[PDB]
RNA sequence: CGAGAGGUACUUUUCUUUUCUUUCUUCUUCGG
């Protein structure tokens, strides 16, 4: 059996896409209870909103 | 059809005369 059969390559991509879509990021001092409010959508009404959206600290 | 996000939305809402004192150092009252 080759080495490219047991290593699932999609289990990282399907986890990262779900974490980027749902916003539920991993807790720094836990395993379950994923926090919400890490990623956000950009506003495209004026270039000032997307400038202050890249300049936030929560 | 349910969840997650951001947004509109409580604005002053109770301060009282605004004329308040600095021209000061001024007889204690009764009877022996």
């Amino acid at each position: 059996k080759p080495i490219e059969h047991y290593l699932d390559a999609s289990v990282i991509t399907n986890g990262l896409s779900r974490a980027f879509s749902t916003g539920a990021w991993s807790h720094p001092f836990r395993k379950m209870e994923r926090v919400s409010g890490v990623v956000a959508n950009l506003g495209r009404a004026n270039p000032l909103q997307t400038l202050i959206d890249l300049r936030r600290t929560r």
